């Protein structure tokens, strides 16, 4: 709850949009995250001031703890880079976890396959896929109580476009004329007690599909994108935190491709 210190930094004009080309606050008022929208150093100093600490988590099973080594590699050099980082490594091969040199004040668990913990140990918690790799910076500017990431595939597209489950059948149902964004099943986070309450959630809709002989199109993701029309994210971060320059280029839209898919 302290006080900033004294910073030197260009003002901001209030009769000057920060970005012409995109949209940066929800009808929520939520901001949307874009390259341009934040001054790092001023959310550094908030941030630090309240010692936080980041938990990432990932599942790495079978053939996917090849991943591990570049993404841990690269989570090093662009992930909350100045503050206190735990990773959660979720694998069913402990032993062929790539042994990681880390920056300080960052630690890795390996949890072979205990919420409890995450409440004691971390103040936020980001979910996302191990097959990524970061390649610009992702920090302190996407952390809130609930956020949600815009798929790089759909952000520009009609809500009747997006891919969300049309069968009225399945918890994780949404009618042509609602929804918001499409939002990623691969980067969301936020509190660790609103990301147990969005797990929790999509965990009981879909064991009421499974009971009921159905499975989201999406799966996971499908509802995800459930649970976030019906509780609407604190924060929407743009595809710059998810992106796949393979499938879909560079548009000039992107001033930084953060988090990417690995070819
Ligand atoms: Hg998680
Ligand atoms: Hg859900
Ligand atoms: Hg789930
Ligand atoms: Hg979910």
């Amino acid at each position: 709850m302290v006080s900033l210190p004294r910073m030197v930094y260009p003002q901001s004009k209030v009769l000057t949009p920060c970005r012409k080309d995109v949209l940066v606050v929800t009808p929520w008022l939520a901001p949307i995250v874009w390259e341009g929208t934040f001054n790092i150093d001023i959310l550094n100093e908030q941030f630090r001031l309240q010692n936080t600490t980041i938990g990432l988590t990932v599942f790495a099973i079978k053939k996917y703890v090849a991943f591990l080594k570049l993404f841990l590699e690269t989570a090093e050099k662009h992930f909350m880079v100045g503050h206190r980082v735990h990773y959660y490594v979720f694998t069913d091969q402990p032993a062929a976890v790539p042994r990681v040199t880390l920056g300080t004040g960052r630690q890795l668990s390996v949890l072979e396959v205990c919420e409890r913990r995450f409440l004691s140990e971390v103040d936020y918690l980001v979910c996302v896929d191990v097959d990524m790799e970061f390649r610009d910076h992702v920090g302190v500017e996407i952390l809130t109580p609930l956020f949600g990431t815009l798929h790089p595939g759909f952000y520009g597209s009609s809500r009747e476009a997006f891919t969300y489950e049309r069968r009225p059948q399945s918890q994780a149902y949404i009618p042509k004329d609602e929804g918001d964004f499409y939002y990623l099943g691969g980067f969301f986070g936020g509190s660790v007690q609103e990301v147990q309450r969005l797990t929790r959630a999509c965990h009981q809709a879909m064991m009421v599909d499974q009971a009921n002989g159905i499975e989201a199109v999406w799966h996971d993701e499908s509802h995800l994108n459930k649970y976030l029309l019906r509780h609407k994210p604190t924060k929407v971060l743009s595809p710059e935190y998810l992106w796949d320059q393979q499938l879909l280029g560079w548009p000039a839209v992107l001033r930084k491709l953060r988090f990417t898919a690995v070819p």
